């Protein structure tokens, strides 16, 4: 946790950024899959497409931490799969979006919707 008498800290954003990125990234992940037209996407594709296919261009430092955090909340919709030396990801584009942002909401509860 933070220091005593908490005020003007740059972590107050890092709590709500995760909360807006989790549901936003959930709708652009479906677009990133189909933009490349492939059943699995490498870290090289995802690092381009999650910036350009998404309406908002995210930085590559937070990108890695968000892609992995989906599979950490549910390994059932999104799975990180390591190949011989690269890493690919797999997601269901055919899912009902409103289901994911409803069940994953346990982490959005950090700020409370």
């Amino acid at each position: 946790g933070p220091l005593g008498s908490m005020t003007r800290c740059p972590e107050q954003e890092l709590r709500l950024q995760r909360l807006e990125r989790l549901p936003e990234l959930a709708r652009v992940l479906r677009n990133v899959f189909v933009s490349e037209r492939k059943p699995a996407l490498t870290m090289e594709v995802v690092c381009a497409r999650m910036v350009d296919s998404c309406q908002t261009a995210l930085s590559p430092g937070e990108m890695e931490k968000h892609l992995v955090l989906l599979a950490e909340l549910l390994p059932d919709w999104l799975s990180l799969h390591r190949i011989r030396t690269d890493t690919y990801v797999k997601l269901d584009k055919a899912v009902d979006l409103a289901g994911l942002t409803a069940r994953l909401a346990h982490h959005v509860h950090a700020e409370g919707l």
